[PDB]
């Protein structure tokens, strides 16, 4: 026939008034319903204010920045935005910890994975679990930087 | 029971109606196939912990950080019994052109302790309530069981 998440909706929360599950766990199900009209979109950090590190910056500057800004992951950066090199995770800096001398970015860097806007935020987190990724470089529809999106933000 | 059964087919009969896609599906049946789920269930054992002993150097912290490439470590004192607190491994940086003046306890966070009969869902909840991603699971006794995190009951 016919349907609408609001079907879906009064299927579930009819189910919970029959006391076939509890009233937390109807939440659960209706956040999931909700997730599910999610776009990357709706959950990214635009390119304007993303936190990025550039390429050729000294250990000093690169390590007060990350704990500075407290986050784990950081795009690093060739000209500007629109030239990302990869991602940094604030962890593999500790490589260098007792030879700072030695930093070599490229050396941890890791490759960036990049994402349209309109990709869906249940495949985005379906790869996430996969692939055991945190953050996605949104790509917008000419090639260029739209912003980021990582999974902490998606599964808050 | 017949009232579970019947939830689902009719949500994957929504799915079939284009309501949501296969993806959604499956976290909707995941959600109730597993609502009945404890934090025993879903944890770390003990001995499969990944720990950080509290009177270790910065040395053997760090390459042991580093070797098990997890983000958070609880930290012990004479065992796995006394927890003393949970480590992020980020936060290490901060003796990164210091290590002489490493202090472990000054970056050491409180833990959070939960029962091994706590269910998954009320967890989920304290969790993103809290924005915490680790718990110390704890028996009727308050001795260890093992460790939960966000990552693996999502
Ligand atoms: N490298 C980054 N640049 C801009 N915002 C970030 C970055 N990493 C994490 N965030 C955002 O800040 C919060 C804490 O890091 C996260 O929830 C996320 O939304
Ligand atoms: N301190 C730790 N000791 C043992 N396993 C852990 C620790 N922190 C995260 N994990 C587990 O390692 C896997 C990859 O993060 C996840 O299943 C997570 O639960």
């Amino acid at each position: 026939s016919n349907a609408s998440a609001e079907d879906v909706l009064n299927l579930l929360r009819q189910a919970h008034e029959q006391e076939v599950f509890d009233a937390d766990t109807l939440l659960r199900l209706e956040k999931v319903l909700d997730f599910s009209d999610l776009e990357v979109r709706d959950a990214m950090i635009t390119r304007s204010r993303m936190n990025v590190l550039k390429e050729n910056d000294s250990i000093e500057r690169i390590t007060a920045y990350v704990i500075d800004t407290a986050h784990s992951r950081f795009p690093v950066i060739g000209e500007d935005k629109d030239e990302v090199l990869g991602i940094l995770h604030a962890k593999d800096l500790l490589k260098y910890m007792f030879n700072p001398e030695q930093f070599h970015l490229k050396s941890i860097l890791r490759p960036a994975v990049f994402v349209p806007e309109g990709k869906s935020l249940t495949a985005l987190l379906k790869e996430f679990r996969e692939q055991r990724n945190h953050m996605a470089i949104v790509i917008d529809e000419y090639g260029g930087t739209s912003g980021l999106v990582t999974f902490e933000d998606i599964i808050e």
